[PDB]
């Protein structure tokens, strides 16, 4: 464990309720990665399948308009994690 974590994170596409997002992967070796999903009112999710390892961009799915959903990323290593990296917007 104790890993870095992530950073900027960044957007690709944007769909009326999917987000397209991209990051600049930690500073350490790592096999898969986590990312949850905000809103307000409403507890966070995860994005699965759990991202794959090489990968600097994941999309989610499943939001709601006119809503800036909050996006917590974390680096993964055998189900083992890091430090969150974050970053919100609108669909």
């Amino acid at each position: 464990g104790h890993m870095d974590a992530p950073s900027n994170l960044r957007f690709l596409a944007t769909t009326p309720n999917s987000l397209l997002v991209s990051w600049q992967p930690p500073r350490a070796r790592i096999t898969g990665y986590i990312i949850k999903y905000e809103k307000p009112g409403s507890p966070p999710r995860e994005v699965v399948p759990r991202p794959r390892p090489g990968v600097t961009e994941a999309t989610i799915t499943g939001l709601e308009p006119g809503t800036e959903y909050t996006i917590y990323v974390i680096a993964l290593k055998n189900n083992q994690k890091s430090e969150p990296l974050i970053g919100r917007k609108k669909t």
